[PDB]
């Protein structure tokens, strides 16, 4: 093991994980003073937890906070009435989490707090940690022996020797923080003892984006959100917004240095100046460039050959029903809106029937890019703009910039109420979100 880190990892035993998993503040050292940040377990980010289909999971969380919180399962199709949106476990209660791993689930998944009015604070203050699945495809030669690494994003900034404060700007744009880190540190050294990779990705942050790019190679995709492609696609570069995932192949081929960068990219955020004329001034524009870490090559690398096949994906019925939903925005004042109205819990807006599939058409009538969520059902995207998806793979959050509609296919699976909303989480806490009951 070279001199990289990852965060530590607990794992099944016997076909059961059972843990006791603390929320509390915690004093750390991580750029140039004193911080105390709002942790699991006493660590940035929390601990990995790492799984088989068919085992069953037992976690208890006890809330050492100063205010309410619960938790979000992120993308597992599991039972609404445990990944539970509207409970709240009060200061110094406790409050225990059982299900089990559906039988052909794959990938990388995580766990965050989702307490409507206080989500943005309390996931920029540090609570989040990963969630591995494991896949009898991972036996293969071709993927065995390749070297494994998880890359978690994400970006913060401080006051005081604390979490530095939401300010108006924040709430119309959504927060971004100068200081931009992998597993928690500030520009990591990864070197490497095999020529071929396996790299599983998160971006975890609140609201900053990664346009991602290798120095002098492509990048060979092999997984989405919630499960495996059907072969290899060979890209240059990959875009990955907020709640999104992905795993992916590297083949060194010369020694080196190499850089992996965040590329300039324009999400459509609002900017501050004052009458001094250019010929492009009132939006923020792109982003600078920043670097993400330093990859050194062994001597005299070999790469492995790519896998022919991975997973066929499944068909599925016809649709019996067609749902339109439009994202509209008013700046000046922060609230953000689906089909002409704010959130509100005490009424339902959709009602379907299990055991159905529908199509659902989401349209961006805004200025800014917005990815929209759904829990509970996963979900494949067929067209963005009028035009092809490129693979078939199980989604759960998708992209739209300005003007852009995608076309889903959505089967429902289990009973209950639920909630879909965009995960640029300050516009969720100002109004961007609603509620589906399945019967
Ligand atoms: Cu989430
Ligand atoms: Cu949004």
């Amino acid at each position: 093991g070279p001199s990289f880190p990852e965060p530590k990892v607990v794992r099944s035993q016997g076909g059961l994980l059972s843990l006791k998993l603390s929320a509390t503040p915690t004093p750390l050292a991580i750029a140039g003073q004193r911080a105390t940040l709002l942790t699991y377990g006493g660590s940035f980010p929390g601990p990995t937890l790492r799984v088989r289909p068919r085992d069953t999971v037992r976690l208890t969380l006890e809330n050492r906070l100063p205010e309410p919180t619960n938790l979000h399962w992120h993308g597992l199709p599991i039972s609404p009435k445990v990944d539970d949106p509207f409970l709240e476990i009060p200061p110094g209660e406790s409050w225990t989490y059982e299900f089990t791993v559906p039988k052909e689930l794959a990938g990388t998944f995580w766990y965050h707090p989702h307490l409507h009015g206080r989500v943005a604070p309390q996931l920029f203050a540090g609570l989040l940690g990963a969630l591995v699945v494991e896949s009898s495809l991972d036996a293969i030669p071709e993927l065995r022996e390749a070297e494994e690494h998880l890359l978690v994003l994400k970006d913060l900034a401080l006051q005081g020797g604390r979490p530095a404060p939401h300010t108006p700007m924040d709430w119309m744009n959504g927060k971004e923080g100068d200081l931009v880190l992998v597993n928690g540190a500030l520009r990591p050294t990864l070197v490497a003892q095999k020529a071929t990779l396996r790299l599983r990705l998160l971006n975890a942050s609140n609201a900053r984006y990664y346009r991602l790019a290798l120095q002098d190679h492509p990048l060979y995709l092999i997984a989405a959100d919630g499960g495996f492609l059907e072969e290899p696609l060979e890209v240059s570069e990959l875009l990955l917004a907020p709640g999104e995932r992905a795993e992916v192949l590297v083949r060194l081929r010369k020694e080196g240095r190499f850089l992996l960068q965040a590329l300039p990219y324009d999400r459509g955020a609002m900017g501050m100046m004052d009458m001094g004329g250019m010929a492009h001034a009132m939006p923020q524009g792109p982003s600078r460039p920043e670097t993400l870490l330093y990859l050194i090559a062994p001597k005299n690398p070999k790469p492995l050959p790519l896998p022919k096949a991975l997973s066929p994906f499944p068909t599925l019925p016809a649709p019996v029903v067609t749902r339109r939903l439009v994202l509209t925005e008013d700046m000046m004042a922060a609230r953000f809106f689906i089909n002409g109205q704010v959130f509100d819990h005490r009424r339902v807006d959709l009602k379907g029937q299990a055991q159905t599939v529908e199509v659902w058409e989401v349209e961006n009538q805004g200025d800014m890019d917005h990815p929209f969520h759904l829990h509970v059902h996963p979900f494949q995207v067929l067209s963005v703009g009028g035009r092809p998806f490129p693979y078939r793979a199980w989604k759960d959050v998708v992209n739209l910039k300005a003007g852009e509609v995608a076309r889903l296919l959505v089967p429902l699976r289990e009973k209950g109420r639920t909630v879909f909303h965009c995960h640029i989480v300050e516009h969720e806490d100002r109004g961007m979100m609603g509620v589906l009951e399945v019967g």
